[PDB]
């Protein structure tokens, strides 16, 4: 008998916040009576109209839960805004309609590492940390790297820092020293996508690259 | 027959150009005759007197090679100025007396890694890299750390950074994702000193970032 309101029901989820053009929008529609009690069961027709970059129709798809809620999935291909609009009865309901902005997203998969950084503080004879540069700094990278490139820099206040980029697959190991000792910890070792899948014609090899 | 001569002989060495605290400066003096030529042989009597800071006189140790090269080294304990001065019968040889700079030395086993960074290029659904951020990126490291401190960071410009920092022996394990999805080669193993001296009491946890 309690039938659904316009004004009492509303959304509520990522897809009404925050989109990505790579991957469904999801919100839910909470069905809510005219008393201002949520709907106990399904049935109620709500619909939803969304409108996109250019002109853009979005077909919603809508889901009746037989909750009183309503689970909304729709795509948005394209960055841009997108218009929302949930309806019942032709009434837009609480705090509708909604722009919600959708950016390009990122496919995770695709993504790979590379690039890394380590910083080295320089302590003195004493055990006081070093306030200057000057140390013979070393930085040498083993492993079966396709490419890499690697700075050792000296930053003349009592740290240095290593900058690196390596591709390939396999085990890497970093020996890190200053003035021909080891820093407490090195070699630092880092795996790089799957040693398996190293190409056979790559062996493992050292880059070695000094400050002062 | 051949005699050592004050202004031919010269001197050459790391203990002339740049000295650490912590570390025995040494170099060579070449004595040279009165004609040009090297001396062919020893016994030549090369003096060496180092005045370092605050009235320091440093004592040198000269040893006679007998090959007309005579091998000196010094320690130079307080960072300052050091006056070295090679003398023949009173008479300074070429380039004498020298002003050598001494600098604090790092005690690389008593140094260590003050911070980390790793940094990911985001790439949309065409497979191009991103101009911007927006992504969800988590960073997970889980290990046992004695210490450890972690940001994931969106760049705002395509590139999202784990930047953190690590204390202890042991083997962790990196998960990052982007939109819920581990990258090309998450999570991967780094290993920073001697897993073996992990100390048994200190348990391997998680520590997890996220940027939006």
């Amino acid at each position: 008998k309690p039938a659904p309101s316009a004004e009492h029901s509303y959304a509520e989820g990522e897809g009404l916040v925050k989109v990505f053009d790579n991957a469904p929008a999801e919100f839910t529609i909470f069905a809510v009576d005219t008393k201002g009690v949520a709907r106990t069961d399904g049935g109620d027709p709500f619909e939803v109209a969304i409108n996109g970059p250019d002109g853009l129709v979005v077909d919603a798809k809508v889901t009746d839960n037989n909750d009183g809620t309503y689970g909304v999935v729709y795509d948005a291909p394209v960055e841009g805004n997108y218009n929302v609009n949930v309806t019942l009865r032709g009434n837009p309901i609480k705090n509708m309609p909604i722009d919600v902005k959708c950016i390009e997203g990122a496919n995770g998969e695709d993504s790979s590492f590379g690039s890394f950084t380590f910083t080295v503080a320089a302590k003195n004879k004493k055990g006081e940390v070093k306030t200057y540069g000057g140390d013979k700094f070393e930085v040498s990278i083993t492993g079966p790297a396709e490419e890499i490139t690697l700075d050792a820099i000296d930053n003349q206040d009592g740290t240095y820092t290593a900058a690196y980029s390596l591709v390939g697959n396999g085990r890497f190991s970093t020996g890190v020293k200053l003035n021909g000792k080891h820093i407490e910890g090195s070699p630092f070792k880092q795996v790089l996508g799957n040693p398996g899948k190293k190409n056979p014609e790559v062996k493992s090899f050292t880059t070695t690259r000094t400050a002062n």
